[PDB]
């Protein structure tokens, strides 16, 4: 065991060390096949994460389920073992995702602590990761020129430089939304090395045309409004490399992060 | 009661009744308050139907959950009233669509009635409802020309004539599956005088590229797979007359009889 | 006489005038009725086209064919007056249209001003005036809706976005050629305030196979060859507007610019 | 606004629109002063300029640098306004001259029309506009019987009828091309109505030694390479009515055009 591996939270200490930061809980038990597979892959997690904890403000920590179970029983534990973020608040959401590494903890603690909403930080003081791509360069990404995958955002304008511009847009009414939302996806995806892009569909009209975004590119008044579009681009294929967004509109960046991130 | 009204079903009758054809039961409690105001709306829908009934082989039942608390327990009646379809076979859908009167009743039997995997009917001894629509005669519905509104579906195809015609589509894997789920749409919404359409993206490359369904308009290797779109048109309306169906793809006709049915 | 009007041309002058350029020439007798109220109106015209005359290279000219007897028999002429457009390789043809005014005569020169032929100028260097036309487009001029008419070409073929794009034209031997035709025929109607349109009959299956261009819709092996068609659309009417062209194929432009051109 | 105004040129056709015949384009900001007288002549310009952009295959269009701000910068605006004259091949020369109207833009237009270079065409098939001047009428011209300016050109030569005859100039490197200059300006200077005419040196050695082009009279070997000179001839003058070509020599027209157009 790692030098100052902390004992597992108890009732005694759960609420008063989930009053400040970030926090990453298993909900584990000594009566699991799977739990005793995790433990050590927790430890090393934990061990590597020490600088990163300090100046993320965020912990991993843990909970014994059999020697705290009416504390379990409160926070609704459903399986065994359950990985959990809370903040000062409370619960925030589970981490399923497997296999559970060292690499996947440690993804997930950095891809969290750059959602502002988790400690209600200010998004205005990061810049946006998304970069701006020409019709020339959505192309080149499509020819299977790109060397990561590429969550690429679609947007009925011209005007959009950074994707967080000052920006007027018509018969969109999530359009504005989606630019917090967009930022915030932008920034966890670069943790896992994923880039973003965002095409403006008014200056790129035979591209968005035939993508299947046609509706971006022009107002009608047939369509009281639109919504911008999501799509990923697989790195180094030359076909069958474009895929959409599949679920509906989020004010969420987890569903877009978690699509960009699916191995297809 | 009206002159036949037949008395609830009980442990006696249910499993016995329900053996054949399909049943619309009204799980109800004589102690509560939408029960009570539901109970002569029931008497008025049954005898109204007593016609349609032996043709179509649909029966409007009741449970009262007092003289048979443990038939409403073991269907897992969770609220009050409760109306459901039911099988042969077992359950099969609420209705909870408000308010429920003699007309949203009798037209639900009727739309229920033309869903051939109800009672497994053959699909093929149908006409499809759904009219061919060339590019012109869709801008028209969109001028405000529809007199009803129109669910109207768009294809990767310029072959499609009727709109269950044997067609090989190119890259889209549900395009099959869909013309039977567009068939059985096609006949429910005849039930509630909506129409339906479909339309050939590849005869109308300019109107589906500017709708947002270029995709369908043309092959491309970037795209592994497109689907049929789906919008409906508001009757006798200029202008935000036109509105994509919004979920996502289903086999299921009924979120896409809902979508065309609802109130806007 | 205006001020700087030429005299008419004679042996001395003749044919090391018409070396260079155009020339429209009125061959006339001074004893002649209708040569004599052609007179003023051959002034007006030169005086109208003085500006135009430099830029298009096109002169307005006279032969007295008593005076020059032995010119006007070389060149045999039959009839007063006789108008003639001639290159620097000599004769090209006659002017028969009436009535004659200065419009009809400034339009002649304008529309031979932009046939290739005349002065040997490549055409791959203008654009085509041919517009694009998909169904929706089609069908709204045949509704009433152009307010000028159109000359109408239907081809076979889905990939023709210009009227003169590189395409491969299956079972069609005179596509090629008929579309260098297609192009100056654009451009001399242009000059009349005609338009001119392009319909891919592939892409337009249905429609065309309704308008009697069916054959152009789909490759067949009964068919050894076709051929595109043409039809003119008049503007302002809604129905019987639209007119098939009556002759038969031709490399030349002018008798579809004469049939687009005829009083209804 | 005039009927069938076109809008601006922006960064998704001007590419296009620019691949075919002439363009003359005005690069306008709605902020700016002078942009806005120019606007209502702009589209004046346009519309009595309808007919003959058919034929010379010259378009009048423009750029609004405010809404299409990158183009601009590619395009390096340096002012506003700023009327600019493009082929396919890109960018040529600059509109310069003040104060802006129909008349001027227009003829202008007409000018560049008869620039083989601008379309390529050529200029083999039109006639010189220069006319011969034998030494009296040099002399008469420049007694102030001139009734439009002359720009006459000078010649090492006694051969020369018209200006693009074949012939072989001695000690004269440059004689050659500016027959082709010469013959281009007399056409653009044939749109301004302003005169041109040659003269044989040879022929007349006193009138051209006394004039100061005395180099090009006789054969020397004093003088590796003589130049053909230009000098204007201002109408209906008695005294100071002469001007040298005051620039350098030059193979292109434009400077030629210019000074021949100055007003003194």
């Amino acid at each position: 065991p790692p030098e100052g591996f902390p004992e597992p939270l108890n009732p005694t200490n759960f609420k008063e060390e989930l009053s400040k930061g970030l926090h990453i809980i298993d909900f584990y038990s000594p009566y699991c096949p799977h739990c005793k597979h995790l433990a050590p892959v927790w430890m090393e997690t934990w061990e590597e994460f020490k600088e990163e904890s300090k100046t993320l403000n965020i912990t991993f920590s843990q909970v014994n389920c059999i020697e705290s179970a009416d504390l379990c029983g409160d926070e609704n534990i459903e399986y065994f073992p359950e990985i959990r973020l809370y903040n000062p608040s409370g619960y925030i959401k589970s981490f399923t995702e497997t296999p559970r590494t060292k690499e996947s903890l440690i993804a997930f603690a950095r891809r969290e602590s750059m959602d502002p909403n988790n400690l209600d930080t200010d998004l205005d003081s990061a810049k946006s990761e998304s970069q701006y791509l020409e019709g020339f360069d959505f192309l080149e990404l499509i020819a299977g020129k790109a060397t990561r995958p590429h969550l690429v955002s679609f947007w009925p304008t011209k005007d959009m430089k950074n994707s967080d511009d000052s920006l007027e847009f018509k018969n969109c009414d999530k359009c504005h939304e989606f630019q917090r939302t967009w930022k915030i996806i932008s920034r966890q995806l670069a943790v896992d090395d994923i880039n973003t892009g965002h095409v403006n569909c008014e200056s790129n009209p035979t591209i968005c045309e035939e993508l299947g975004f046609g509706d971006l590119v022009k107002i009608t008044n047939h369509r009281a409004d639109r919504e911008p579009k999501v799509a990923l681009v697989l790195p180094n294929k030359t076909s069958n490399n474009l895929f959409d967004y599949p679920n509906g509109y989020s004010a969420k960046s987890d569903g877009y992060v978690d699509f960009a991130r699916r191995t297809f």
